[PDB]
């Protein structure tokens, strides 16, 4: 079988998703900050995260595994499309709080080296999980308006587990981004 | 510029959407029924049916799409916890196929979600995928798509792919009718 699979991967991604979201965004979230402002506290930072281990292994728990990152509340809006703002917590205090997501694709590269077909092995994984990330890269560059709304968090270590901080690498980015700013 | 993505939405479309959608179908259309039977009615028919256009795109809407072709009822939701997303939602609805002025047939309908992305890839825009590149990697993530599920044994026993031409310059063809062909062909 053939398992060039990247190319597809990040167009279904951007035609189909943040292309689709990426424009209302801000809004959802400002909608979100007035909502609330009284009493639930304000997101300054209005970006989408999106976190791409390029091992692939996407976890579906909310992070519940990982005590320093936390699900705070839904970010609200046929097919229903939803995102998420999370906590971030650093030397067990409040650090962080941003809109924060998976690249759900690559969970489609971790089955296909999981499936047990010949032919994909893990380094095979690894080289279109690259390569998805330097295509969708090379799409968002030229839509500078999605350009402007999301962040990819790319990174080589284990989402969980270990000694590798996913809290504090994401914590990084939003720094990052506030001097933008 | 390199549009050879059909391969990547037959696998996408598989590990992300038929093996996480079919395994709990039906239980949910069990439920729909123990709920509807007495009034709205059953549906008998518990397989997904997935319709794959090759020649135009992907209508919006199946009753816009053919006017003997008629929503009835959504399921129960699916929702789930996915890559960071709390309680994402998969929906999936129940249609009445119409013939001669009366439904002639009841099931659970969608349109392949790959072959609308193809669609939008084609009138974004971008220089050099034209309806040209659009129907040869239609056809491709069908094949891909239909390769990897004749490996699955469970899924292809829970889903009916309906792959068609439609004609552009007036010759017949009814939606309604080339489901209910695949419908009948099933009860054997
Ligand atoms: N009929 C149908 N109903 C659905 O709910 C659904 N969800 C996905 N799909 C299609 O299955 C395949 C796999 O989806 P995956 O989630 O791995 O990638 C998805 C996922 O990374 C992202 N995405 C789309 N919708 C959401 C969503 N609600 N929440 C988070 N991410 C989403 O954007 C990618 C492409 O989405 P679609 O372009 O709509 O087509 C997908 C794709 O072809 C669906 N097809």
């Amino acid at each position: 079988a053939n398992f060039n699979v990247a190319h597809g991967l990040a167009w279904s991604y951007y035609i189909g998703y943040l292309r689709l979201i990426l424009p209302g965004l801000r809004a959802r979230i400002q909608a979100y900050n007035q909502r609330h402002k009284n009493v639930l506290g304000g997101i300054g930072n209005h970006r989408l995260h999106i976190l791409f281990p390029l091992d692939c292994g996407v976890p579906d728990d909310l992070s519940v595994a990982d005590p320093n990152i936390r699900f705070l509340h839904e970010l609200p809006q046929g097919r229903v499309y939803t995102n998420s703002i999370y906590e971030l917590l650093e030397n067990g205090q409040p650090a962080g709080v941003c809109v924060l997501e998976y690249a759900t694709p690559l969970q489609t590269l971790f089955a296909m080296s999981q499936d047990g077909r010949a032919g994909f092995s893990r380094e095979d994984r690894l080289e279109q999980a690259k390569l998805f990330c330097r295509t969708l890269e090379d799409i968002l560059a030229d839509a500078p308006e999605a350009q402007n709304n999301c962040r990819l968090i790319v990174y080589q270590e284990p989402t969980e587990g270990g000694s590798f901080s996913l809290s504090q690498e994401i914590l990084r980015h939003l720094r990052q981004e506030e001097r933008e700013v």
